[PDB]
């Protein structure tokens, strides 16, 4: 599954037909980034021009002239052919292949961007710009509208409006096409393979990087090259904290591994956390905290549909959580006293649900304190957790105790999809499979 | 194998030693960099911070103070303990464990920066910075220097001196210590394996991105993280890219595969090439090629000493290649004629050695076309190879081919040790192996 | 002759009136500038923020928040109190007498700016904002911008329009009120005493600077204390360079001098140019060039009025020049033929007319070619010249000679009012005035 | 009085004797500085680029090049000659005429600056160059640093060492040639006789800005364009600011106007303050504090000579000060007592001496508290003052007076020249001045 010139061609229209009149639209790549002196990290494109042009090149820039209302034209900057810098860094696109190849009316030399710019925004009301996003880019825009302010005596005027296309794209990223589903779809299969794997995998003994290793193996062998955020696992207490990444320890006979992890195929993320012991068993202690974390995520998984909110089924939870609590002598007190002062915020720190899309963290409006309605086509993820601080003021058994266990699902019509449930979360699924594997 | 906190102090103990009484070395931490939106790449400490140091976080700078031939301390600034930004993002080691865990005399909070820099500069003549490598770094530096210029009222006199401290610190890593020398060697260890995996693992039909998936998690295995640099998988036409990294392509029966991977282990990088048949068989034209460039590396890991220069060795290759190509009909003419024209340069474009340490391409004066004389403790390169381009003027049969083989080696009072000698390069080894792989 | 509190006022109201509901305005004083080392030229308000307030301090800002179609007010960031500042400095306004001083609604400190600023933005939809114009107040608008797109979970919003009010408010400063033109008048007035102030001290062996002096008295004296420009007095050869400035040479016995040189009253310009014999008497060459420019100038005045436009009334003055200077044959060929190649340029390479007001070059929109049709209201000079290089291949008595006379004038329903027709330009007028001045 | 060619040649070969073999030297000019929109404030070049070059157009940089200790050149970047530029702005020195000009050896255009500096820089051991006070300036270093750093490849090498040339120069302007103390010696006699001329003008209803205009025009017609700071005209109780430049206020009969005014000549500072009363008579209250402050003065000039120290001076300066206060009343107690809690500060917040030269506040080191020993050449002001505020706690017809007599001195082997005597400052002196112009 990907997503196709067709589509991205798609939502160049969808944008020109929200904009104004006598307007262009600016999209500028992400800059290469240095890793340590002359290397640099594998590139990423910028998400808005990635979904705007499925183009995975630096030195561009997509502009989007809305000439009138009818009249409208698409101009692509990028690199140019130079055979001694393809045979040493790789193939470029070019000017003469890039509109074919990428449905552009139009291709110029990156080169250019300073000469060529001006002149595609003079006489132009509005030009839509997000800045403050790469400085870079805003020395090229900010050039170009003073070259135009200043040339009166050259018959040119600037636009003397900037509005940042952010809020209306980023709500267009908010509601998924059924293409990007599908290919979500595939990126949740995809990391899900990788979590049954590293419960297979892990034994007393290993360490947490080595689950790393066969997570980013099955992510790359199905053609996700790189993971959607950096790899966590933590064993013992490194389970209590949330994006540990150091996955530097020896996992102890005995201990949880929490993994969240999750690759990014086509340029959309998965996300799963999958909790489990190092051992195979569960203690009971671990088996009672887990069981309330399942809870809070199976209730969570019930509830999710069209009309009601995050804010909404995080109240769930969170009466889920404090009764759970309670029952084990964590918390003391009356349940709906405790939720009232939210007793189980030293537990459970962190949102039950954030979107996800090309980003993890993905973009769009939330509403305050997430209550914004959800509607079909959004994609979040559904994470609760529990943490137990090695020192926390609990019973004993308890601490350093680290739980979260993390699905992504679609809204739809007639509730949610679960893209993610093909790795195991009951405890009795979670050790038969890891008492199966370690008979190997 | 590691580098321990004594040596990190006998490092920064042999600056101060070069250092002028009355005199501050300021050294930075790497900044953290963005791939997408809120999520970052997995960090990498600068290399001369971290060879200083072996500290692993950002927002930290060393200062060493020289305050006269005698007495000299270190100053720390790094991020305060804070247990709410733990349990988010992770441990820090904080201000009161960083003296003993790193071996400095005091350490202060990063947040601190501003109010404290300019008091430790204050009255000194000289202070050592490496002006231009990060903007964050150079604003504290020259704000400091603002505020000591300024303040005459409150007898504050900056330093009227700045000197780069690169040259001596990038002649320092030029010369490898005894375990520094062992950690490369695991490096190069490692990534011998991981090449002997790809070599075994490759099959036709199977895509370049699944070599890289093989050689990335046994690097991981043996506890090497990441890659010193972006992992090259070229089959085909692809093997003529210097740099090709989209490793993007079916791997076909009848084309070469080059490999150029390497990982860092403990800061540093092993970097190893090899090419071979994707299906287990050099043709008759492959082999040809290969012989050409096996000879080019096998003459110069003989001649690789003290007393000689890449420059004088690289002149062997050039006469090695020549000769081939000619007796190939790749070249035609005579061999010294050739030769003086740099005949090869279309075939063989880029240099045969350089550096190899805590960077890939490691710093170190080379002198004009890298003529200074080898002595012991330098670590390098040996990577020849030859490139015909599919519309290459040459006979048919040896278009698209691209051929590099590279080992690691360190020059002893001896002559040179190969650290990456433990994966085959004699064509009939890699055939042999690919076989008995292939029968498996 | 001032502008008072109450038109300060009627002028952010009309820009209000102007401004979307939910929308702020911003509006950033000048700042300080440095002459040598710790000493700052005086002090000269930005004119846009001068022309909506009439203050005169560094370190403000005035926002006008219209809040809804019937809501607004504003807020005024400046200078607080401060005993030592101002002992040492001068004295500051501060923030409890400002509202009643300047007829806004509230004044904060301007040390609070970027604890405020954002808090007033906050859910706006639109910010307008003159980008570029100075770097402090492009970084103090988009650190604001930044805190309310990133703090969503503070429930922030950033206006997703930013406007450039400029071109609206330089439309404004086009249309002079009465009392503009009121102050306008004074200027003129003014400027005119010091240019005859000038002809009347005007002797051979006097340096240029010396009329400079006279100048610079006489606007003091009529409380006028800063040119509005550069004061150029050129003699001689010097009068052919139109910003002439060094104003260094001793004044020659047969050489004319061009003065041109204009006040500041009330932050309004004034700007006359007169050129006239040093000795008191044209020579007969200086004459015959001085009646062509004093024939364009004259028929300009004639001609200017509502309905024609600064491009028409360049025509005529191009025909009587090409004439006048072929019946000198200066020029050669056919009238229309060598208006139809521009061959007057060489002599007259500069413009007819300027816009006038806050500035001696003063905003507002010309049209193409300064084809905008002239509407009661407008101010703008009228400054014909000559001007034949040393080296001029023309008739020899011509070379050397620079002459230009401009006036300042108001388009009025009826025709023009002459703003500075109290210094003579009439041949005989001013060596009539020099011959008296000459005889005391 | 000027300083010539052949002086600036000198102050050149100064510093290159004092700068290491295989070293350069960078002085930039000052960059021009906008007043309003298009137009300019007069240019001031920089005081140090003036100091080595006597040159006088922006767009310019010197650098000294001291290739060995026997061989050194200098290289002039500056504007090119350009006929249009030059017809509409004034004339440039250009390129053939600088050399045998300024005296230097070769001149480049600064459009070049970036393609020829790092060549210059290229293989020397050390630049000078003053960073943080010119952006532009460090830019150009900075990037030419960078292409040398990144430019081994080229065969090119960055000089390591960067001293800032400032203290050293500075140190040299401290101590003034008998050329520069001639300069100083108009300076001050220009100034004087604009004081002398503001007091004999000077008469009750005037405006303070009368004054300046006056003083102005004095300046102007001795060849001294500009004042050497924003001149001060202070009457009644502005008098007590100490930077008042308002100059807004009529002046009132019975209030004293306190003037602080200096001219620049060939680029030196004159710097008077005179405090005398509108209507030429001291009243009592007035003559008793001006009496105190004048005897300050006069003691200072006795006692100013080589091996004391402006510390030391003004040591007594207090114990004048605290004496007459006491016996006024103002003060109460007992005067050592006194002195020891520096209860003048109130009255007397500012030091008695400040360097003097190309700058107004002229560059040296002053020591701790201004203890440095003086000697010969050295050139400072000497300004006792007292200013009792309107609100003061002290006699009633004290408050609202600021007075304050400054003098400008040079240091001699015999003691110190006063180069401001010749307008007047005994009261009977200054009222026999006025009373003489009043009966005119
Ligand atoms: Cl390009
Ligand atoms: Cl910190
Ligand atoms: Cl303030
Ligand atoms: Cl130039």
């Amino acid at each position: 599954s990907e997503i196709s010139r067709q589509e991205f061609q798609r939502r160049r229209q969808a944008l020109v037909e929200q904009m104004q009149p006598g307007s262009a639209a600016l999209i500028f790549a992400a800059p290469e980034v240095t890793r340590s002196a002359d290397s640099e990290y594998p590139y990423r494109q910028n998400s808005d021009f990635w979904y705007f042009t499925g183009f995975n090149e630096p030195e561009a820039v997509l502009v989007l002239i809305k000439s009138d209302d009818t009249h409208n034209h698409s101009v692509l900057f990028n690199r140019v052919r130079d055979l001694t810098a393809e045979i040493w860094f790789g193939r470029r696109l070019g000017q003469d292949a890039a509109p074919e190849k990428l449905g552009v009316d139009r291709a110029l030399a990156f080169s250019e961007i300073n000469q060529q710019l001006y002149q595609l925004l003079n006489g132009l009301d509005v030009v839509y710009h997000a800045q403050g996003e790469y400085a870079y880019a805003d020395v090229i825009v900010n050039s170009a509208l003073e070259k135009l302010r200043k040339g009166s005596r050259q018959n040119l005027t600037a636009p003397a409006t900037m509005i940042d296309w952010r809020p209306v794209v980023h709500e267009m990223r908010l509601f998924k096409s059924p293409e990007e589903i599908a290919v979500l779809r595939r990126a949740g299969e995809i990391t899900a393979m990788a979590h049954t794997r590293a419960m297979e995998k892990c034994r007393p003994g290993m360490f947490e990087y080595h689950l790393e290793g066969e997570i980013h193996h099955e992510f790359n062998r199905h053609g996700a090259r790189y993971p959607s955020y950096n790899t966590i696992v933590g064993s013992g207490e490194n389970g209590c904290i949330l994006h540990y990444t150091e996955n530097e320890c020896e996992m102890r006979d005995g201990d949880l591994v929490l993994i969240d992890a999750g690759c990014e195929y086509k340029g959309y993320a998965g996300d799963i956390t999958r909790t489990f012991p190092v051992n195979g068993k569960f203690t009971q202690a671990q088996r009672e905290i887990y069981d309330i974390v399942l809870e809070s995520l199976e209730t969570s998984l019930r509830l999710y549909r069209p009309g009601t909110s995050i804010l909404e089924v995080t109240g769930e939870v969170v009466r889920i959580m404090v009764s759970g609590l309670v029952k084990l002598g964590i918390l003391k007190g009356d349940v709906d006293e405790l939720i009232a002062q939210n007793a189980h915020r030293p537990f459970f720190m962190h949102g039950l649900s954030h979107w996800l899309g090309l980003d993890v963290h993905d973009v769009g409006v939330y509403g305050q304190d997430r209550s914004r309605i959800l509607e079909p086509g959004m994609v979040l993820t559904v994470e609760p957790g529990l943490y137990i601080a090695p020192d926390a003021e609990v019973p004993e058994q308890y601490r350093g105790i680290g739980i979260r266990i993390e699905d992504d699902i679609v809204i739809t019509e007639t509730g949610n999809e679960n893209l993610t449930a093909s790795v195991v979360k009951k405890p009795e699924e979670i050790e038969a499979l890891m008492v199966a594997a370690r008979k190997q």
